[PDB]
């Protein structure tokens, strides 16, 4: 079995190698990538996602969501309170500024200890899942604008035939905005490109071991697992390093940089934070490996976790006995 460790790896396609992008994913999982739950992908010398950045201070956050941490600063849960519309030009303004810069620091693992150390006291602000793609359409390769859709995998795999559509977000971050432990919406895939600015510090469980960060979830957020069987859904929860080691749960952690992209595998928990002012953009994915991780997909249905169009077909399709349920969630 490849990669029985569960290691993070490091791919570095040459530029034949990343024409086909789902031939790529397949080789990474012949060398047992899937087993760590995420790897980086460093495109060939010769690529580039666009031109230049040079005008992205246009581009609108509609609604920035101000994190508001409670609990202690290796357990805690963040609520996103919402912030006037600002322009990703006023944004970086806002990051750069002296209440939200980086902080001095040595190198990665100081910023980190830093990062869990003070993180609670201060509340970044982050632009989440703005619909968009910073791709220049001539880039034919790894142009996550121009990916297979999960519906027509479904489609190809199952012979059936849904509506819904599968688009690009971008995340613009600053210094400690944070992403809580979670899996994607139905298990898929998630594929991360850092098109411009600072660090983003990834941990990750691996996907045999998932259960058992879910375990310690319900032990150290006791109320929220009352409330709801799926809890880790709402996309709410921190848990450290120093507690997940303390609690024996195996994970691995990796900083992506700029012009880097990383993937998430089905069932991969994940979390992470920003070092500073960045841009992001992110896509949910599907292979045939998936489907049957699609079908054991837990669910939200308490209503916190509420999502997008598109999954009321994955469930209805591929989990039929609890479609009632979940959707009684979304209405
Ligand atoms: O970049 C972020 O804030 C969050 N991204 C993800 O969880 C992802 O790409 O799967
Ligand atoms: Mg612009
Ligand atoms: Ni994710
Ligand atoms: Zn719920």
């Amino acid at each position: 079995a490849q990669n029985p460790n569960c290691n993070i790896m490091i791919f570095h396609p040459t530029k034949e190698e990343f024409n086909d992008f789902d031939k790529y994913i397949a080789y990474m999982e012949s060398q047992g990538a899937h087993r760590a739950g995420l790897a980086k992908i460093i495109p060939p010398k010769e690529w580039k996602a666009r031109e230049t950045y040079d005008n992205i201070s246009e581009i609108l956050i509609a609604t920035p969501l101000q994190q508001v941490a409670s609990g202690r600063a290796g357990v805690f849960t963040q609520y996103h309170k919402k912030k006037k519309a600002m322009t990703v030009g006023e944004y970086r303004h806002l990051a750069n500024s002296k209440k939200y810069q980086t902080p001095p620091h040595q190198n990665f693992e100081d910023l980190e200890r830093k990062y869990w150390k003070n993180r609670i006291y201060n509340s970044p602000i982050y632009g989440a899942d703005i619909s968009g793609s910073l791709f220049d359409e001539n880039t034919k390769q790894w142009n996550l604008g121009h990916l297979g859709t999960i519906q027509d995998l479904l489609e190809k795999e199952c012979g059936v035939v849904i509506e819904g559509v599968n688009t690009p977000y971008l995340y613009f971050g600053m210094w400690k905005t944070t992403f809580a432990w979670h899996t994607e919406d139905m298990d898929l895939y998630s594929i991360n490109y850092l098109h411009l600015g600072e660090p983003k510090t990834w941990y990750v469980v691996p996907p045999e071991h998932g259960q058992r960060l879910e375990r310690l979830a319900r032990e150290l957020f006791p109320g929220s697992s009352r409330g709801c069987g799926a809890f880790l859904r709402h996309k709410v929860a921190l848990i450290s390093p120093t507690v997940l080691k303390e609690n024996g749960i195996p994970f691995n952690r990796i900083t992506q940089e700029a012009g880097e992209f990383m993937v998430t595998f089905p069932y991969g928990y994940h979390a992470g934070f920003n070092h500073g002012f960045n841009c992001a953009e992110a896509i949910n994915f599907a292979t045939p490996r998936w489907i049957d991780y699609g079908k054991m997909a837990s669910q939200c249905s308490c209503g916190e976790a509420r999502v997008t169009f598109s999954m009321d077909a994955f469930v209805r399709i591929l989990q039929p006995e609890r479609y009632d349920l979940w959707k009684r969630g979304q209405d």
